[PDB]
């Protein structure tokens, strides 16, 4: 209290006593009252900075003042310090720029006072907290104050050490590969930069480049809101958005100018921006027409008006006239002169684009119609024959559908309804085939409409994103009446391939793709049709490429309730369902098992199953893999606290199941140690045999007609009928009406455990069998039961056997059971033969697809309840249950993910390698109708590298028959070099440099272009980076050649003088070698370190020499001419952090194990330990957000390095980079978190070390 106010009183007088000398007698007198320690010397400092009166004015009264808290200020704590060189810099602020010549000589005390603050001897606060505050009320840009002077510049001159020690090298020329390292600041477009540091003036600049080239890649709409933070809840209206996409459509017609995928895309594009509010579509057009403005080059014209009548259409009823005006002046700029236009030729989809403008003022006209007067819209002098071409094919009562005229009518009279409707009915007559005669369908008793030519793909594209919802509106609308009228007439095979044609737009994702899964199936379902749902299942299995995985997901769900529950009980509804779930679950992808399973630890039952025990090993088997190619468990040796807990111990709630050795081996150690417990007990082998022989010899001696039936169809009974069915089959040879009786009422979802018990005892029987003719018995009759008599399926038999848990011989003789009945038989032979001879896999430019598929089910017919076995009964049984309609699939594309997973117990299982060579070349053209090689063949290559390792002929197999099936089907070297293709041997650096050069100059943008341009909506990749750095990969894998040495030549594309790579261009190379390498499995990826520890055991680190000033240069690659060493020290750093960059959480674990045995030991030198901080630096923010544990290893390690360095060296020149690095490191990453083991290594240092980090413990 009276402090404060008895040292103003004090101040006050001095300040109004008119004697300079009696001022500084008080001064003085206040100077000696605080070295007695009569005063709190931080509330003498704080009173008399604080005091209002003391003005700069009074030049005298203000040096005497200064000079005063100058003398006393140094017995304040550091907190006091920092906070009074906040009050003091503040004061100082209020000095205007231009003052008078006689008191600059009196004014150096703030000066003086400033400098004795900012001396780092004194150590009166650290350096950190000084820089901190200068840096805070001197932004970036902003000259000192001229009374400070040089002394601030300097100051903060001396942390760019320290800044470039926090900078990763080459950031801003890193790019990813679009599928929190690349998030953005959305109001500045800069990195989110930690503390207040001087760091490179590149830094502070708009990653122009990287939010381009993230725009540009399609499926990026995702990731574009990822960067930006746009959290999709309200209208953001992003300003730099909107100029990004106005600057990339001016690039456009650059381009245009001396591309049509690119305008597609654009206008694929930015729909979705500007209806979700995030830019303004008035605000556009006037800022690309004061851009396009003077600069001419008027050819892409006719593509933007294209972009721009989609909005037209689909906004002008939800949208006022007042925002759509100024497309009437970029028409004016964009098309000169007066005469008129001609006519284009209407055979070709460009007349659609040349048409545009002239529908874009036919709706802004009906939209003026609509609240008449006011305005009116004329039409431009140079558009008659367009408005006359228009209204005459309009008046014209027959529409031809050879040309593009009723596309012009739909994309020209959208918006009216009376002349709408009439292109509308015009357009779907042919695919609703409502006047036309009734076509077979696949099966017994199925008739659907006529119609089987879809609409063609390029007139789909001439179409506008308003006819297009009008188009999947009715049909939508068409397929809801018909699922309440429930009739019996199937949809027509056009009207399916149109609708699956149209689920591929992302631009009516509000009721396209979302309202087939919220709205259609929920409402067949209720409808109780049973027909529609699987034509709508069957679509999604065999027409579907780019789907979201939450979408996925949902689906998944609704399967697994829809199996559950409704009383599903026929056969082939519950095999559709099946194969549907079997084929989700397979084809998910490694990155998205973790976020989509996340949000289900409320209720995973709903996603996971309650009596398939196929599908919930196929989820495990995905599981793994997930795990292994992500390495998520590599740090943590436990699986409890993960989420994979709560989902493994519901499925073995569920199904609880055991795993075979071989094929648990390979698992993550994590899912390891969670099987070797939760162990389920096993039946044996001898009560399967005598409970099976008991029962037979109880269906011998039972004669009573119910009796057999209500017995062997009991539930609760042990599954074991199909053994019952084996063994009349060896006895006898025929089977009566009683078997199929019961196989009737067993039901399809209870079949599944005789299936499964059948396939135990079938391996059994083999196994205790005498080989030979027994043996060829034994397959025949297996052969007859799946193909003569339709008892079960190939595919699920198959995978019954696949998915068993023997061991050894048991194993070997279960795959040579699958072995036997895929190849000794000539039926799927055959079958896959014929059917790999005369399809072709590019469903969406065929026209003929329906005539193919009768062809090959009138050759190859199908049964699904038990057909073979009815006729076979002696007295010969009818059955005329429907058959639903079936327009796709058959048995050789519902094999395929079976085969998928018996190639990886055959890679799983040793002594049966050479078994998989002959099952590849005899039946590896199916995979030409594969939605997913490329993927599948990376992700086998990468799990089973061990295991491949010494099986180099094995590994070259598998890539060519894969491959080399579709080689007659894409354009050459789409997938291989061509130096591959001539020698596949020691690949040499020109090999190399070559294959690196290929993902270059694709991430780079080329006309040519390494790869063949594709349809990417019709591809497993979306972008074409994606596809050169997995077909690198697969590459690179399916070499002969230690992954060592592969890592080697990877590392010596860039580390040795080599040429093809110039300088200029280092960083984009290397770039693409990170991102290679992080997706190489770990032995490819392990060499940095090695090269790291060679390049710390360089003399040029060694030597005890004497440099003047910072090493900058061996830490920054793009210097001047660089000797050999300083080069490949500068380089070794820059590709390090370039592929850490790239990596995951868990390969950036391996770092303090590192650290703390490797480098630690040899680290003996001031310029070791720099090259130390400057490699793991910049990462510490990655650890912050993950990985909490790793932070303090890191520290406890870098503080022995210190004690270490201290200890061995003399003295060390650079001890301020060294604080300034902890000290920034304690108070932004590490915290209080660090104090009693860092007091030991403290307490050991030199007394100069001491006194520099006395406040660390603090």
């Amino acid at each position: 209290e009276s402090h404060e106010q008895c040292i103003q009183w004090i101040v006050k007088f001095i300040h109004g006593q008119h004697s300079p000398k009696r001022i500084s007698f008080l001064y003085d007198c206040l100077a000696m009252a605080v070295e007695t320690g009569l005063l709190p010397p931080r509330l003498v400092c704080e009173s008399l900075i604080n005091s209002d009166t003391l003005e700069w004015e009074r030049t005298q009264l203000w040096a005497l003042t200064f000079k005063l808290v100058r003398k006393i200020i140094g017995g304040v704590d550091y907190k006091g310090v920092r906070d009074l060189l906040k009050v003091i810099l503040e004061k100082i602020l209020t000095i205007p720029n231009t003052v008078s010549s006689a008191v600059v000589q009196q004014l150096l005390a703030a000066r003086e006072v400033i400098a004795y603050i900012l001396e780092r001897n004194a150590c009166l606060l650290p350096a950190y907290f000084a820089v901190t505050e200068i840096r805070k009320l001197y932004p970036e840009g902003k000259l000192p104050h001229w009374l400070l002077g040089n002394l601030v510049s300097d100051f903060v001159d001396t942390f760019r050490p320290t800044a470039r020690i926090n900078s990763i090298c080459g950031r801003c020329s890193l790019l990813p590969v679009v599928n929190n390292s690349w998030k953005l600041d959305p109001a500045t477009l800069r990195f989110p930069l930690k503390g207040l540091l001087p760091y490179d003036k590149d830094l502070f600049e708009p990653q122009t480049a990287l939010l381009r080239y993230v725009l540009e890649q399609p499926y990026s709409r995702d990731m574009v809101c990822n960067m930006l933070g746009l959290n999709k809840q309200h209208k953001q209206r992003c300003p730099v958005l909107e100029d990004q996409l106005v600057d990339l459509v001016v690039y456009a017609m650059e381009r245009s100018e001396t591309s049509q995928l690119l305008w597609q895309h654009l206008s694929s594009q930015l729909i979705f921006f500007v209806l979700f509010q995030f830019a303004s579509f008035p605000h556009m057009v006037l800022s690309l027409h004061q851009k396009l403005a003077g600069r001419g080059l008027i050819k892409g014209r006719d593509h933007l008006m294209w972009v721009l009548l989609q909005f037209i259409s689909g906004s002008i009823q939800k949208n006022a006239l007042a925002d759509f005006l100024p497309v009437m002046k970029l028409f004016d700029l964009l098309y000169p002169e007066k005469e008129y236009i001609p006519v284009p030729d209407i055979n070709k989809p460009q007349s659609t684009h040349a048409f545009a403008m002239t529908c874009i003022w036919i709706h802004l006209n009906r939209k003026a119609q609509n609240d008449n007067s006011k305005l009116q819209i004329p039409i431009p002098h140079s558009l008659r024959l367009h408005h006359e071409f228009l209204q005459q094919s309009l008046r014209n009562k027959s529409l031809q559908m050879n040309d593009y005229k009723i596309a012009l009518l739909c994309n020209a009279y959208s918006t009216n309804s009376e002349c709408f409707t009439l292109p509308m009915g015009a357009l779907v007559e042919t695919i609703y085939g409502n006047g036309i005669m009734r076509i077979p369908l696949p099966g017994t008793n199925c008739m659907a409409s006529g119609s089987i030519t879809p609409l063609p793909m390029n007139l789909l594209d001439s179409l506008t994103v308003h006819a297009k919802m009008s188009l999947i509106h009715s049909i939508a609308t068409r397929v809801i009446k018909l699922a309440h009228a429930k009739s019996s007439v199937a949809l027509a095979p056009a009207l399916v391939e149109t609708y699956s044609r149209l689920l591929v737009y992302m631009e009516i994702e509000s009721l396209g793709i979302k309202g087939f899964i919220s709205q259609l199936l929920p409402t067949v379902f209720k409808s109780h049709a049973w027909g529609i749902l699987h034509t709508l299942l069957e679509m999604f299995s065999y027409r579907m490429h780019h789907i979201q995985p939450h979408y996925r997901v949902q689906l998944l769900s609704h399967l697994h309730t829809l199996a559950a529950v409704a009383q599903t009980n026929q056969n082939q509804l519950h095999l559709c369902v099946e194969s549907t779930a079997l084929r989700l679950i397979t084809a998910l992808g490694s990155s998205e098992v973790q976020p989509q399973f996340t949000r289900f630890l409320s209720d995973p039952k709903t996603v996971l199953s309650a009596e398939s025990e196929e599908l919930n090993r196929a989820l495990i088997l995905t599981l793994a893999r997930a795990t292994h190619v992500t390495d998520f468990f590599t740090g943590s040796d436990s699986i409890q606290g993960t989420w994979c807990k709560d989902i493994l111990q519901t499925i073995m709630s569920f199904t609880p199941h055991n795993w075979a050795s071989h094929t648990l081996s390979c698992f993550p150690g994590p899912l390891q140690a969670f099987f070797k417990q939760n162990n389920v007990p096993q039946e044996s082998r001898f009560n399967l045999k005598k409970n099976v022989e008991e029962e037979y010899r109880k269906w011998k001696s039972m004669s009573n007609e119910n009796d057999i039936i209500t017995h062997f169809s009991m539930q609760g009974s042990p599954p074991l009928f199909l053994c019952l069915l084996w063994k009349m089959l060896l006895e006898t040879d025929h089977i009566n009406q009683i078997g199929y009786r019961v196989l009737e009422r067993i039901g399809a979802r209870a079949l599944v455990a005789h299936v499964r018990t059948f396939a135990d005892f079938l391996v059994y029987e083999f196994s205790t069998s005498a080989g030979g003719q027994q043996l060829n018995k034994c397959i025949e009759i297996l052969n007859d039961m799946v193909w003569k008599y339709n008892i079960v399926t190939l595919d699920r038999l198959i995978l019954c056997l696949a998915m068993r848990s023997h061991e050894g011989n048991e194993a070997q003789v279960c795959y040579f059971i699958i072995q036997l009945l895929l190849l000794k038989p000539n039926d799927f032979r055959n079958r896959v033969s014929d059917f790999v001879k005369e399809n072709s896999p590019e469903h969406w430019l065929q026209n003929d697809w329906h005539t193919k598929h009768m062809n090959y089910h009138k050759k190859y017919p199908e049964k699904l309840y038990f057909e073979g076995l009815a006729e076979q009964v002696d007295p010969p049984v009818q059955i005329q249950s429907p058959y639903l309609p079936i327009y796709f699939g058959n048995v050789c594309l519902r094999f395929l993910p079976v085969f998928d997973i018996v190639i990886h117990r055959f890679l799983e299982l040793l002594p049966v390698s050479k078994s998989l060579e002959t099952l590849l070349d005899h039946l590896g053209g199916l995979y030409k109708f594969h939605d997913r090689p490329v993927t599948y063949l990376y992700n086998t290559l990468h799990y089973y590298e061990m295991h491949l390792r010494d099986r180099a002929f094995l590994k070259r197999k598998l890539v060519h028959a894969i491959i080399g099936s579709l080689k007659d089907n894409r354009p050459q070297g789409w997938c291989l070099s061509d130096t591959y293709l001539k020698c596949a041997w020691v690949p040499d650096d020109t090999y190399y440099c070559r294959l690196i050069g290929r993902l270059v100059d694709t991430m780079a943008g080329k006309s040519p272009g390494p790869f063949p341009n594709c349809d990417w909506r019709f591809n497993e990749f979306p972008n074409p980076a994606a596809h050169a750095l997995h077909v690198t990969c697969v590459e690179l894998m399916a070499l002969a050649v230690s992954g060592k040495e592969v890592g080697n030549a990877l590392l010596n594309v860039v580390l040795k003088s080599q040429p093809l790579v110039p300088r200029e261009n280092i960083t984009a190379w290397m770039n693409a070698i990170g991102l290679i390498i992080t997706a190489l499995p770990e032995p490819y990826w392990i060499v940095l370190h090695d090269r790291i520890v060679s390049v710390i055991s360089s003399p040029s680190l060694t030597s005890e020499t004497e440099w003047v000033g910072y090493p900058f240069r061996l830490f920054d690659f793009t210097a001047c001419h660089q000797s050999y060493s300083e080069m490949s020290c500068s380089y070794t750093l820059a590709l390090a952090h370039a592929v850490w960059h790239h990596s995951s959480i868990g390969q950036l674990s391996l770092i303090p194990k590192f650290l703390t045995e490797v480098l630690l030991p040899i680290v003996k030198t001031e310029f070791q330990l720099l090259y130390v901080y400057h490699l793991v630096g910049p990462f510490l923010q990655r650890f912050q957000q993950e990985r909490t544990r790793c932070m303090i290893e890191i520290g406890v390690a870098f503080y022995d390095m210190l004690l270490n360095v201290d200890q061995c060296s003399t003295h060390l020149n650079y001890m301020d980079p060294i604080c300034d690095f902890l000290y920034h490191m304690k108070y932004m990453f590490t915290g209080d978190s660090v104090k009693e083991q860092v007091e030991k290594i403290i307490c050991n240092l030199k007394p100069a070390l001491k006194l520099r980090l006395r406040f660390i413990t603090h």
